[PDB]
């Protein structure tokens, strides 16, 4: 509350550390469904159904331009990528499996780097 604060965590490396995680996600062999925005002209249903599209290139641009106020907003966008994937793709499909794989890959890096 006012004049009552927890001891100050060093947040000075967060930006660089999120960039490293994102590089690791970008170079994963199963990243291909997530590298670029879904083409809303060429994929029927996507625009209407997926209210907040997100992909790794868009997270990169947001990260590089100071549009993440803290590491929780970064994680929320990465998770949105995988939540969108699950909404639109059957679990038993190459893309559906890719999303599960990448989500796990991310969540481990997240815990290992910050928790």
């Amino acid at each position: 509350s006012m004049s009552v604060k927890k001891p100050k965590r060093d947040d000075s490396k967060d930006l660089a550390l999120c960039s490293m995680i994102l590089t690791e996600m970008e170079t994963h062999e199963d990243a291909w469904p997530f590298l670029l925005p879904v083409n809303l002209k060429l994929v029927p249903g996507y625009k209407k159904v997926i209210k907040k599209p997100m992909d790794f290139s868009t997270i990169r641009e947001k990260l590089s331009s100071g549009q993440y106020p803290n590491l929780e907003t970064f994680a929320l966008d990465v998770r949105l990528v995988f939540d969108n994937c699950e909404t639109f793709n059957e679990d038993d499909s190459d893309i559906g499996r890719a999303g599960h794989n990448m989500r796990k890959y991310f969540e481990k890096k997240w815990t290992d780097t910050f928790k």
